[PDB]
């Protein structure tokens, strides 16, 4: 429905026509936040005691280490894009990893420069896409020549860089730190619009995390035909979870043929109608 991403925010930056030392980055986890580059103690933290409990300092030693490799080509790329020029300058890179539940991988790059995109390469075709603008193809091609040559970019060494999130994004899903924010869903079905021959009932899941819900209605056990049925919107319910329902009109009397069948999580449940 919805995959599981690691995304890391790299930043490098000149303020007066000279790069600053390090750089800035952030790490999230199925869009949660988990690392936090300090650029004076040089070292790759959690963001919260949930991360800094789960996580050992193997993993923020790769993370540094990793991440440092990163500022050093990223403040090489930037010193490249200005040719001195001066005053403030930025350099961008957001990566991403994403595993999607029928197991295909997903991985992109897209760098900003002073703001704006101006490059975005696909980590698992290898095939880049330019913004149709002047100035970010001028930017692109520069860059991308840089890359080639004196090459701080070298080979599918990119291909590496999809295996290398790929491999962690598995590795942080496994060591628990996303799961800990899981919600069972707080089902309640209701008897509605209760009329002419008829009657509707609506499943109602509630306060749960993550996104990805399933529910559909059953009438003795087949799945009802997806229309015969309304589903709402998986609004964002109430504080950080999720809520969404389904429902459908029968008539009054044989509540007992109906249940609503929910899946979450890999948790499936069965809910029927009340009494």
């Amino acid at each position: 429905m919805e995959p599981h991403s690691l995304r890391y925010n790299l930043m490098v930056l000149s303020q007066d026509g000279s790069v600053q030392s390090g750089f800035l980055a952030e790490g999230h986890l199925d869009g949660q936040p988990f690392l936090r580059y300090d650029r004076q103690k040089r070292r790759a933290k959690p963001q919260g005691q949930w991360a800094e409990d789960v996580l050992g300092a193997e993993t923020w030693d790769t993370e540094t280490e990793d991440l440092t490799e990163n500022g050093q080509d990223l403040r090489r790329t930037l010193t490249h894009i200005k040719d001195q020029k001066g005053g403030l300058h930025s350099l961008q890179e957001i990566r991403v990893c994403e595993i999607h539940e029928d197991s295909s991988t997903r991985g992109s790059r897209h760098f900003y420069y002073n703001g704006e995109l101006f490059l975005s390469q696909n980590l698992e075709t290898q095939e880049s896409t330019v913004p149709q603008s002047s100035r970010a193809q001028t930017l692109a091609m520069n860059v991308t020549n840089f890359w080639k040559e004196d090459a701080m970019k070298t080979k599918t060494h990119y291909r590496a860089m999809q295996a290398d999130c790929l491999q962690k994004l598995q590795r942080y899903l496994k060591s628990g730190v996303a799961i800990r924010r899981t919600v069972p869903p707080m089902v309640n079905v209701t008897c509605s619009e209760v009329s002419e021959g008829n009657i509707t009932v609506t499943c109602r899941a509630s306060s749960f995390y993550p996104r990805n819900i399933t529910l559909t209605w059953r009438q003795d056990g087949v799945s009802l035909s997806h229309n015969t049925q309304q589903w709402g919107d998986v609004l964002p319910d109430g504080n950080g979870t999720y809520q969404t329902w389904v429902a459908t009109r029968i008539r009054q009397g044989e509540e007992q043929r109906f249940t609503c069948y929910m899946e979450h999580s890999g948790n499936h449940g069965t809910h029927p109608v009340p009494s």
